[PDB]
């Protein structure tokens, strides 16, 4: 086990939607066992912490503490912390994000918020769009949680939170700051989280473009499970590839 930190991708990788992926469930509990530090990094922001805990335990037999999943909103919400601006903003997306962001010192201010947060909105409409766009037309800083530029949902490959970020990109022609996988930004804040060196740290996903590249691009070693996105037969011909791979997360042990 030269790997003391696992960095475990959720959707793709320890499930699938609404379905089990028994084996990625046996991993989390070999974890477990083994009393292996772990920590859970989803781009997912329509979904908060403890209701990804809720859903886990209550649907792949997960049983894991709220400190273990980190959700790219952590992430944004920190970065907005760490740089300080004043704490105006405009939101577009879920309830738990808007929920967090003014929990947090950030008062909402639609004509001229220091910070314009965009996360995925499964309601996002015209009014919301143009509101943002006059909003960062005017200085704000721009914030895209993930560039996911689909959502895969029960009914097919809808449009991500990248998406609705990009339509904002191209009507301000301000270049976001992006937060999530495979940003270093998240990553270093979970890094920071399991307080290990990435030398003896992995990151475990199904998606190449995020989950993998999240590694590769910092330093981080990775393991790919061809369960999602990225397909088997695309494993060879990727650019830089990933330092394991592995058809299912049932063909990886000790050492
Ligand atoms: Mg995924």
């Amino acid at each position: 086990s030269l790997y003391k930190g696992y960095l475990i991708d959720l959707d793709g990788t320890i499930y699938k939607g609404k379905d089990r992926i028994p084996a990625g469930e046996t991993f989390v509990h070999e974890l477990q066992k083994r009393d292996i530090p772990y920590l859970f990094v989803t781009n997912n922001t329509t979904r908060t912490p403890e209701s990804v805990k809720e859903m886990l335990a209550q649907n792949f037999n997960i049983d894991t503490p709220l400190s273990t999943v980190y959700t790219a909103t952590l992430a944004t919400i920190d970065y907005m912390n760490d740089l300080g601006l004043e704490k105006t903003v405009y939101v577009v997306g879920e309830a738990g994000l808007k929920e967090a962001i003014k929990a947090a010192g950030y008062v909402e201010d639609k004509e001229k918020p220091a910070y314009v947060v965009v996360g995925l909105d499964w309601q996002v409409d015209y009014e919301k769009f143009a509101t943002a766009t006059l909003a960062i037309q005017k200085g704000a800083h721009f914030i895209g949680t993930n560039p996911d530029l689909n959502i895969p949902t029960e009914r097919g490959l809808l449009p991500g939170a990248g998406s609705l970020i990009t339509l904002l990109e191209v009507a301000t022609r301000v270049k976001p700051v992006y937060i999530g996988k495979p940003n270093a930004i998240i990553m270093d804040k979970a890094v920071e989280h399991l307080g290990l060196e990435r030398e003896e740290l992995i990151m475990v996903g199904d998606n190449y473009l995020t989950d993998i590249r999240a590694g590769i691009d910092n330093g981080i070693p990775t393991l790919l499970v061809t369960t999602g996105f990225t397909k088997a037969e695309e494993v060879a011909g990727l650019p830089i590839a990933p330092t394991h791979v592995v058809s299912s997360l049932a063909e990886w042990d000790f050492d």
